């Protein structure tokens, strides 16, 4: 069986879903689980992680020994509730004494920890925490999280109203900041905050977040009311960290007083309140001391908890692998991840000469003969890493979208083969890629030809985002012609094409409509430039530079200056500036209809 575990390692997903599915054995220890996770991450300090079980509507946590066997864990808290409301979520527990300066050579402990850390001081603190302090931390999340972007971005109303309004504030402060203040004047104290944090690269906004945090929330220990002693039970409150050990405090804030350190530790041993109540107790041995270190817990849970985190640290201390706990092949642990008509039998395709190349899978020329009905030309797209079975999944996800479209400027989905290798069988554009198409017939093509082609491309981007259809890469290369009056819309599938992008896309990896309708200027001129490609030797830096001081690209030879303008409408900094799709369309239509008449 498998198991579900929560982490803290970045991807372009929504943090609450980060994740992995491992297929671990029955005779599988908790290490097993953590190791192969932590493996997977290019970890250096696995000693330091550890594995929370937490209810979901409850607030209650249960550390899991590194010892413990998944299946008899399962097994034992899965009769008292279902799987389905059960959190398992890796976490890191141990703390070296540098650990900071520790995990700066060690750059996805870094990134989880400060996750982790970052995580809790939203759902713990960030709500009541000081204006200026919330404001600051808020900032460097932006900096570290948006690398590529230019400090003097967020001093440009439509930058900060996609993060206003399709971003959402929300992912960098908490709802008690963005209500208490009116929204014009919060514009203003975060262009404001941010300019101390302008040229500040990921590592130092990691830090510097930090360095903020520390000194009014502790995040470099754990602490517990608890009781000390065999007999005469003491009141306390335990601190237990890397820069004091075993530590008690009480009061009030002013010195705490330390109690033994971790590689003192012999021995770790918990048990039930043997006693009236239900109280967890735990005996701790210590260097040379011959009566055993007494703790008295309030739950048994707590207690249990208390030995997860001094055996870690008595684990890591020591370079060690067993436990310092007294006790009262199928270890195997994969890391893997999470319906059709149009089927096609490979029987009936002949493979013809390889027409294009994949960073994935080569596209192929085809006859397919259908049992009722002529022979037919198709493209066939391949797949050459296709037994690995996710990028199968990926692979033939592209023809389940393909599915969905049907019109007559998108080339067209055939079938599928979902057996490997999977090949996806479209329609063939006999007349190949639209810019070799240009080039060639540069002196051959009326204008009105060259601007029906950017109609026909409008007519298909209209229909995509009448389906709410993103394509994020629009350019010549992605164009094939099917016929002299006829071309179609490219790949649809999952090294940026950085002089194509709109300045959101470049800044805040955002990719909406409106990144698209950019895009789609640049491919007009591209086409009314026949075939030539936007900024032939500029460097991505310069162009990035220039599209942020105001430079586009030039009106092409032969552009009717409506049409041009219709280009620089597309080109507004500003998103919601540019014209939508549907209405390039009508333009367009028109601007042709006068083009005909000539
Ligand atoms: C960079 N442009 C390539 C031109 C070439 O090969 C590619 C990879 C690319 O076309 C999007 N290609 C596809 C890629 C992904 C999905 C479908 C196609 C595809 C297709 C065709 C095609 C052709 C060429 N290329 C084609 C295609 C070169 C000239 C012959 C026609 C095609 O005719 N139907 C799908």
């Amino acid at each position: 069986r498998v198991l579900k575990v929560f982490h803290y390692f970045e991807n372009s997903s929504e943090p609450t879903t980060w994740a992995s599915i491992i297929r671990h054995g029955d005779a599988t220890d908790v290490r097993g689980i953590i190791q192969k996770i932590v493996d997977c991450h290019k970890v250096k300090n696995v000693a330091c992680y550890g594995l929370r079980l937490s209810h979901l509507q409850s607030e209650e946590v249960h550390w899991l020994h590194l010892d413990m066997g998944v299946s008899n864990v399962r097994e034992k808290f899965e009769l008292a509730h279902p799987p389905e409301e059960w959190k398992y979520e890796l976490r890191i527990r141990y703390l070296p004494k540098g650990f900071l300066n520790q995990f700066t050579e060690d750059k996805p402990t870094l990134n989880f920890f400060y996750q982790q850390v970052k995580n809790d001081y939203m759902l713990e603190i960030a709500d009541q925490v000081d204006q200026e302090i919330a404001l600051k931390l808020g900032c460097l999340e932006i900096r570290r999280s948006y690398g590529e972007m230019r400090g003097n971005a967020l001093e440009k109303k439509s930058n900060y109203e996609v993060l206003e309004k399709d971003v959402g504030l929300r992912r960098f402060f908490p709802k008690s900041l963005l209500d208490s203040v009116k929204a014009k004047t919060l514009r203003k104290l975060i262009q404001q905050t941010f300019r101390q944090f302008a040229n500040l690269n990921r590592e130092e906004s990691i830090l510097k977040f930090f360095e903020i945090l520390s000194p009014v929330y502790r995040f470099d220990k754990e602490c517990f009311k608890c009781a000390l002693g065999s007999s005469w039970i003491i009141s306390v409150e335990l601190a237990i960290g890397p820069e004091e050990g075993i530590s008690y405090l009480t009061d009030k804030g002013a010195n705490p007083t330390h109690l033994a350190d971790f590689n003192q530790v012999q021995t770790i041993q918990y048990s039930n309140s043997e006693d009236k109540d239900r109280k967890g107790m735990l005996q701790l041995k210590i260097a040379g001391a011959p009566e055993p270190l007494t703790v008295t817990a309030p739950s048994l849970t707590i207690a249990e908890n208390m030995a997860d985190l001094i055996d870690g640290y008595c684990r890591l201390v020591n370079g060690a692998t067993q436990s310092f706990i007294i006790r009262p092949t199928d270890d195997y642990a994969e890391i893997i991840d999470e319906t059709r008509d149009y089927e096609i039998q490979r029987e009936r395709i002949e493979l013809g000469r390889c027409i294009g190349e994949g960073q994935f899978g080569d596209v192929h020329q085809g006859i397919y003969m259908s049992p009722e009905n002529p022979a037919m030309a198709v493209a066939i797209k391949t797949c050459k890493n296709c037994t690995s079975d996710s990028v199968r999944e990926k692979f033939l996800q592209e023809a389940l979208t393909m599915r969905q479209f049907d019109h007559p400027h998108i080339v067209k989905l055939i079938g599928v083969i979902t057996e490997n290798p999977v090949w996806i069988i479209m329609e063939l554009c006999t007349l190949g890629e639209l810019r070799s198409f240009l080039q060639v017939r540069k002196f051959s093509l009326d204008l009105a030809s060259l601007i029906l082609y950017a109609y026909q491309l409008s007519t298909a981007l209209a229909y995509l985002e009448s389906k709410r259809f993103v394509h994020r890469d629009i350019a010549a290369r992605n164009v094939l012609v099917s016929a002299t009056d006829c071309v179609k819309l490219g790949d649809f599938g999952l090294k940026l094409p950085i002089k194509w992008m709109a300045p959101e896309s470049i800044n805040f990896r955002r990719f909406t409509s409106a990144s698209d309708v950019w895009m789609f200027g640049v491919c007009m001129w591209e086409i009314l430039m026949h075939g030539v490609k936007p900024f032939q030797g500029v460097k991505n830096n310069d162009v990035i530079g220039r599209i942020e001081n105001g430079e586009r690209l030039p009106m092409p030879p032969n552009c009717p200056p409506t049409l041009y303008s219709l280009m620089t409408k597309c080109w507004a900094y500003d998103p919601s500036r540019r014209p939508r799709f549907t209405e390039l369309k009508a333009q367009l239509s028109t601007i042709l209809e006068e083009e005909k008449l000539q």
